[PDB]
């Protein structure tokens, strides 16, 4: 059968060090450096500065540990990955990423952007106060990215003041044009994206109406990185349906800070 | 001008610290093989005597507790330290500790696991009730591991004893370290002791000519100290006294991933 798999991101350096994040590694000097293991070896290539990854945050070191470990993972499995889209958010494109090399297929297939899947504008910051690394960036930056996709909602369309109807609906009609992306090829194709992503991309797909805005936000809160919702589609039906995640879940303790001074 | 010195490093996540005791027990089939029931059990377990059985008082690292081990040994490299040598509690999750380290490192050849008893954990907080075994060095040289097959331990296995007191453990600690830093006192390098929580302190005392600490302090002491944790000494060229200096690589924080379902979740 054909199937998708949506998967959230791993996780993020702000999760764990805060909104100050970015001042915790970057030198008077105004150079990146790492104050913790946590934080990444390095960041990528960016316009408008570093200042620009504190809206568009990148993986923590555990989160590319858990891109891998869940791309191993679906190595493992035996499962054919024919496609992945991701939302432009750079936690999420990362994620795709790592999923792909540990695939063996970060060069055969090329990400594709989706915009119309990225996170919900209302829990995000506004447009004057949110940007997002072009694919131009990117490919400089080593993501095999689609220069040629066509997004079924491009980046200046984001509505930085869009209700959760908006949202939903938006996502709906993403994952529309995603299915009609040649849909034919009997594999998986990944979407990587956000928490809130597991339900508002899997639910109009299972021809289900959009959860109450409460039901929805308290959902979401409880789906740890690389969480996974994984939908197949009926041959003769062409009715969608909810199925387990072709990878186990992925459990692991916190590691909290630690000072040798603070003996004590 | 280098100095000589020595970092004592806490093995890295445990499969048991995440699944408690009944992991053996979770990942074991009716037929009686391995299997991963969550991706942080790791792809595979090592090749034992009396097969699967044995892991259950001597577990191995998670794929979390790799990630960790890793992410140290790569930082290692990047601060440049030079590395001259590596011990290792006989637990398994040390030695794959002290094995992960060197592969980031890139010395996994270069050089060999000394493996000293005389470093594990204290006696009293392990169920040699059941009885403590280990892999043997033939067994972890079968499973991969550059194990040091010459190296004359300060504490062999068997002498380890399951009713030591407090005070017996420090002292075999005191007593090993002895041997240890007179095993080539010479190279101007980093020695690596891939132990347990409490060898932070047990381990690095003596060198610092200080008495053991109050058994309640200590053990107040070491539940604090996380997975890669670890207490670094120098020693002074004149003097020849140790100073606890800061460790060579940053510290490694990171939240916890709990356990999903969504079909389930969901209704």
């Amino acid at each position: 059968r054909r199937g998708i798999l949506v998967i959230r991101h791993g996780e993020r350096v702000d999760q764990v060090f805060g909104k100050s994040w970015l001042q915790q590694c970057t030198t008077a000097d105004g150079k990146y450096y790492r104050p913790d293991l946590n934080f990444p070896r390095s960041l990528p290539r960016r316009s408008n500065g570093i200042k620009d990854f504190e809206n568009d945050p990148p993986l923590s070191s555990c989160g590319i540990f858990q891109a891998r470990l869940a791309g191993e993972a679906l190595l493992d499995s035996g499962v054919r990955v024919t496609a992945v889209f991701a939302s432009p958010a750079l936690r999420c494109v990362q994620t795709a990423k790592h999923i792909l090399e540990e695939l063996k297929l970060e060069k055969k297939l090329k990400i594709r952007v989706e915009p119309g899947i990225f996170e919900w504008m209302k829990w995000e910051a506004s447009k004057a106060t949110l940007t997002f690394l072009t694919l131009e960036e990117l490919k400089e930056a080593n993501f095999n990215v689609d220069l040629d996709y066509r997004p079924a909602l491009p980046r200046c369309s984001l509505m930085p003041a869009e209700s959760y109807d908006q949202y939903v609906e938006r996502c709906a009609v993403s994952m529309g044009q995603i299915i009609n992306t040649c849909p034919q090829d009997m594999g998986i194709t990944l979407i990587v994206s956000h928490s809130s992503a597991l339900d508002s991309c899997t639910r109009p797909l299972l021809g289900l109406p959009p959860r109450e805005c409460g039901d929805f936000a308290q959902l979401v809160r409880k789906i740890p990185s690389l969480g996974m919702c994984f939908c197949e589609e009926n041959r003769e039906d062409g009715k969608w349906d909810l199925v387990n995640p072709p990878v186990k879940t992925l459990t692991h303790g916190a590691n909290s800070v630690f000072n040798w001074r603070n003996w004590i």
